[PDB]
């Protein structure tokens, strides 16, 4: 009974999951959290976190890997899944971890220094402590290369995007490639003549325009700082803005990177906290500002579903997933009586549903567009492709 | 019979238009060009530019003032308008003149250091040319004001809102109001319910989402940097893109606000040009560049329109306006094919038709939604406000 490991192996922690072949599900899932810090440690299932201390990404991976052997399940791996950041437009679809690939990662990886860097530490050890099982690189920016360049470009001088690679990517492809699938099924629409725009609202955020089955258009830009406001990052914000708040309080471009990622969003307007259940619950109470960061929140949100909208021939869905897509009655339910120009009416005995309904329609008959909730499953996504790249012949 | 002496009194430049309170047309227009420079020089109606060289606003003016005389034109001037860039938060409509409003005005100049300050030299060379008249300011801001805050705040700190004034200001005001105040009356709408999308397109270029008669969604930021990519600006850009080119090729945000500015939009992806007639020709013939600027600007556009769109209840009009919205058939065309997901069907013979036929309807009867084009007059609005406020008694 073969398995899947999958790996986002990210700067500052090793998340996994090992998915059974068979069903698709999770039989086992960890963290390996405060990497390379005096102590790290080990948390699987969440039963017990083993202080892993003084170690780095090979060893974590060699502990998460014991672990597999405590459960009898290190025979039994056929397969290991790494995601990946950021694949330029050197990668279009997931596949089969080769010299050439690992080269090819390491050459877009200026892109995304932070999280390329971390997952290809993570490919070495794996490739280390496995080497006779078959590895596979999945991206987060490869749904996104079907854009054409009127989608991508920047309006800056166009050596910045000849020489230097500064273009539209986007991210969360394999969460809208998921969903977009998905959605197909769900709403019983012809994947080459459809259009769907899907809203992964969560971590992140970001929108994504889906014409007959290819990413058309999407929220994020070179960094996965563009787009919606966030958590804690700041979305579309004016240059100008920027330029002038350096000028006018004196501070390095590398201040303001800082305070884009980190202390701006839904955090920043609210000064309270960068979780919706918090200011879900202090708009409630009378908190005026977390009341303003939500409505500033899904205004945005609403304004990108809108535009995305353009890049579609024909509108037949919205669907919401992630964290905050799947779980929040309140935001979905704002989005949607904002749209209201796109001939939304939505079913709110179905909106009240909590996310064990799983994949949901929320909107009325009377509705010119289908709304639904699907949860995303990323780790299924990459399991998926592993299988199918498990088939091939290299 | 009484006269209006409109002023644009730029950085650069200082523009003048003279007209008539019986029939709000133009009799005498001017610019006074090359400002402060070793040569500055004064072209009314194009016939002779007289180099009033080593002179700067004080005398500018008081040379346009003793044309005026020359033409028997002074004794007439009832009123003066000044086109003012920035209001802040403090100007809501068109004022009077007063001491007070020259301080709230030098308050928020801050906000437009190029532009109030010349606005302001304006002012005081009208006032001392002219101590008898009555003069009148109109914002650009200020029809902008109407936005909700989830419309107008930035995800970052609040800090930076409160102390600061970091927020959307939005600009193009007196010509989105002009045009939005034509539209009602040309597509045969209530003002108090209805649901407009006005895009100016030309010098700068931004959108505005008219509701009720109020705008509550505008393209342009705290700069007019935001939005729109437009004929030497960027528009909408990635601000970790932008990070990161400060880093990979070491520029300063200084130099980066004048790339953003003057080196980028159309001119910056075609390498070509800033005007559109020439990147029209260029693609035109075989220039795949120029083809790609083009694309993208409509693209943006597109995106803009469909996203503003959100900000209604419901979506009776888009109107085009501005040098390019007024002229180019193509523009328009394949921004209008670009939102065939609003349900909009465009009646080509009547899109044809040059600007010559002024205020006209270009959508067909299938279309659920009214397409349009009107002509800006900015020049019509600012005499339209003053001899309001001349009937007042202050
Ligand atoms: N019941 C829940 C569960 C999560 N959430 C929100 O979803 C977000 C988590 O998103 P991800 O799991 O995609 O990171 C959190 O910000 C949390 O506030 C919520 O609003 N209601
Ligand atoms: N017939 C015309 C006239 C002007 N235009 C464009 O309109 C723009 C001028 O806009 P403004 O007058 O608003 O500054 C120029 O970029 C020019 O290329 C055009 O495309 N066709």
């Amino acid at each position: 009974f073969p398995v899947v490991l999958v790996i986002n192996c990210g700067s500052s922690s090793i998340k996994f999951s090992v998915l059974d072949v068979a069903t698709c599900d999770v039989l086992m899932a960890g963290i390996a959290d405060g990497m390379n810090t005096e102590n790290a440690f080990l948390s699987i299932n969440g039963d017990k976190p083993i202080n892993l201390a003084h170690s780095n990404y090979e060893d974590a991976l060699k502990a998460i890997a014991f672990e597999l052997e405590k459960r009898d399940l290190t025979d039994s791996v056929a397969l290991i899944g790494h995601r990946i950041a950021h694949g330029g437009e050197l990668f279009t679809q997931s596949v089969i971890i080769t010299d050439e690939i690992i080269d090819n990662i390491r050459r877009v990886s200026p892109l995304a220094p932070l999280h390329n860097y971390a997952n290809l530490s993570g490919i070495d050890a794996a490739r280390h402590l496995f080497p006779a099982v078959r590895q596979v690189a999945v991206f987060d920016t490869s749904f996104h290369q079907t854009l054409a360049p009127e989608a991508y470009l920047y309006g800056l001088p166009w050596e910045y995007f000849s020489s230097l690679g500064v273009r539209r990517y986007g991210f969360h492809g394999t969460s809208h490639r998921y969903v977009s699938r998905r959605a197909y099924e769900l709403l019983d629409l012809d994947e080459k003549d459809s259009g769907l725009i899907v809203a992964h609202l969560g971590n992140g955020a970001s929108i994504c325009a889906v014409r007959n089955g290819q990413s058309v258009d999407t929220s994020m830009g070179m960094t996965p700082l563009e787009g919606l406001m966030m958590g804690t990052r700041s979305g579309d914000v004016d240059f100008g803005a920027m330029a002038w708040i350096a000028k006018e309080t004196g501070q390095t471009l590398s201040d303001l990177e800082r305070v884009v990622n980190k202390e701006s969003g839904l955090l920043g307007i609210s000064g309270l906290s960068s979780d919706l259940r918090v200011l879900e619950k202090a708009w409630h109470e009378g908190h005026e500002r977390a009341r303003l960061a939500i409505k500033t929140f899904v205004h945005r949100i609403a304004r990108h579903i809108a535009g995305h909208a353009a890049s579609l021939h024909r509108l037949d869905g919205i669907i919401f997933t992630g964290g905050i897509g799947e779980n929040s009655v309140l935001i979905r339910q704002l989005v949607i009586e904002h749209l209201g120009v796109l001939g939304l009416t939505l079913d709110v005995e179905m909106n009240k549903q909590p996310n064990s309904h799983g994949e949901r329609i929320i909107s009325a008959n009377p509705s010119q567009v289908i709304c639904a909730v699907i949860p995303t499953n990323e780790e299924k996504m990459i399991a998926l492709d592993a299988i199918h790249l498990g088939n091939v012949k290299a």
